[PDB]
């Protein structure tokens, strides 16, 4: 069970969902999929308040289902590598999800050094990869398919502990769906065709591992290749090496563990869902990767 907040409480803790960035004293931290996330203090606990809004091609019912799912998942799924729902507001205006704040925000934001945060060390990236995989493993152990494993949804605590976030699109447990959801640039071919399988999360995690290795977002429209997972094809076709795409904003990246992680990334990014490692193998390979 979580604390049921009034929308006003969350309005109050988020300084009336202050749209100004946290970086300039405001409360807006990120415009996540299907909602804006606001820094807040409930008592002395820094919280992430995800205010859910219609945004892009979301119905109220689907948004409420994703809220209900987030809470449903977050109820079942407490793990050091899953974000922690403290509670929610359904009372007024927008639906709100209150989480234990993640001081280091998204892996995406940290990989991009958004707001001038220092580049993640390879060491921290390995921990993040490991943690994220431990998060995904826990979700899969608990027969939850995240269905939107992406750097944006891997949040980073005070310790850069990977916290898998956003279980709105999470699914219990292969089955198919008419409502194909997830982030294109992270989605397995089968996820993009509406297959719902944990194997898709592995693929999406593979893209994350490429993001971690490369510091490149899964998609950059102003980049060639636009899709990071293409660099896997460029590396497999020996057009490029992993060291060509390896994030230059690291000094502590050793070829062995980066190749080890790329090897996990590659295996995760097997276009054949069944030839991908299950998250347990991904875990083992990411543990093996740090000696
Ligand atoms: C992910 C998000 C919203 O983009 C986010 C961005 C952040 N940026 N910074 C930040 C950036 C730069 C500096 C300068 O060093 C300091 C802090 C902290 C952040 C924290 C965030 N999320 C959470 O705290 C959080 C926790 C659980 C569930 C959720 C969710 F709503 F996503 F489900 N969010």
């Amino acid at each position: 069970r979580f604390h049921s907040f009034s929308f006003y409480e969350l309005k109050n803790v988020t300084n009336n969902f202050d749209e100004r960035p946290i970086s300039v004293g405001g409360n807006k931290m990120g415009e996540g999929g299907f909602g804006v996330v606001y820094k807040g203090y409930v008592n002395n606990t820094t919280v992430a308040v995800k205010k859910l809004a219609a945004m892009v091609d979301i119905t109220t019912e689907e948004l409420k289902q994703q809220f209900d799912q987030e809470i449903k998942v977050m109820a079942k799924c407490q793990h050091e590598n899953l974000v922690e729902l403290l509670g929610f507001s359904s009372d007024g205006d927008d639906l709100c999800l209150v989480y234990v704040y993640m001081p280091n925000g998204s892996l995406l934001d940290r990989l991009s050094c958004l707001d001038g945060t220092p580049p993640l060390s390879w060491h921290m990236r390995c921990k993040i990869a490991q943690g994220a995989a431990n998060g995904i493993n826990f979700l899969h152990e608990n027969h939850h398919i995240h269905r939107d494993i992406k750097s944006a949804n891997i949040l980073l605590d005070e310790a850069f502990t990977a916290k898998i976030s956003d279980f709105g699109l999470a699914r219990a447990s292969t089955v198919m769906t008419s409502r194909i959801v997830g982030t294109t640039a992270y989605m397995a071919p089968e996820a993009l065709r509406g297959e719902i399988t944990p194997k898709s999360d592995i693929y999406s995690f593979g893209v994350v591992l490429l993001e971690i290795i490369t510091g490149l977002p899964a998609v950059d429209e102003h980049r060639e290749p636009q899709l990071l997972l293409d660099i896997k094809e460029e590396i497999e076709d020996e057009e490029k090496t992993i060291e060509d795409y390896i994030d230059k904003k690291m000094n502590d990246a050793d070829s062995t563990s980066v190749e080890a992680m790329y090897s996990v990334a590659s295996q995760c990014l097997h276009e054949k869902k069944n030839k991908r490692p299950d998250i347990k193998k991904v875990q083992q390979l990411l543990q093996e990767m740090t000696a």
